[PDB]
């Protein structure tokens, strides 16, 4: 446990759980149920707001840089991925920009 | 119009600095031309264009009046990147780099914004 992941927990996933445009990331893409058969031959590592959230609770990270890192291979899998045009990467860049707000105001040193 | 604060100065010359001078930043250090590398629906794909230099020219004028500005506009340059490129291609690779290097020394940044 760290001040910076307390924060990403309490501020950043608290706030990025609860919106609007959550759903869709809230578990892991699932291809079956969506229909596509080539995710994960174009996306390698998967990510979801849902691990994110379980690795937090069972003090998984043992730095905020690498759930920082989980949260940016979650948006930018959905950029990869999708066509340009496709409203997921609408939902997806609105949920970013609060996590950019957010981490703008991270606690600068991280202490255990 | 913006100003001078900590945090500003740290993207400036702290993260900035480390992106700039990295070996796969030298396609984002300037605006994409779209004419030059033949690429005639970019600008009908990507609406809001975005690259280092421009944010660099942001910095140095005082465009910003907060870090997340400048931040929003470093994933902007990213994101027209994944959205625009195919999956494979080696820009994609490069982006993920330069961007996974930008959130690394974002985390390290001032808490608070002070001008
Ligand atoms: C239901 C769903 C779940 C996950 C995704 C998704 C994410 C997230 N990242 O890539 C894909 C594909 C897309 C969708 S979706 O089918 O595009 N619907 C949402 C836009 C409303
Ligand atoms: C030369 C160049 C300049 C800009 C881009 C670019 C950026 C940046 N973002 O989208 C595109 C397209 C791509 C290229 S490129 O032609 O894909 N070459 C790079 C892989 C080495």
């Amino acid at each position: 446990v760290t001040n910076q992941l307390q924060y990403l927990h309490k501020v950043v996933m608290k706030a990025l759980w609860k919106h609007q445009f959550a759903w869709p990331f809230r578990q892991p893409v699932d291809a079956v149920k969506l229909g596509l058969p080539d995710y994960h031959k174009i996306i390698k590592q998967p990510m979801d707001m849902g691990t994110i959230k379980r690795r937090l609770e069972n003090n998984y990270y043992w730095a905020a840089s690498e759930c920082m890192q989980d949260f940016n291979t979650m948006f930018t899998n959905c950029y990869i991925y999708n066509k340009p045009t496709d409203d997921i990467v609408l939902m997806a860049q609105t949920l970013e920009k609060i996590f950019l707000q957010k981490v703008a105001s991270m606690p600068q040193e991280e202490q255990e």
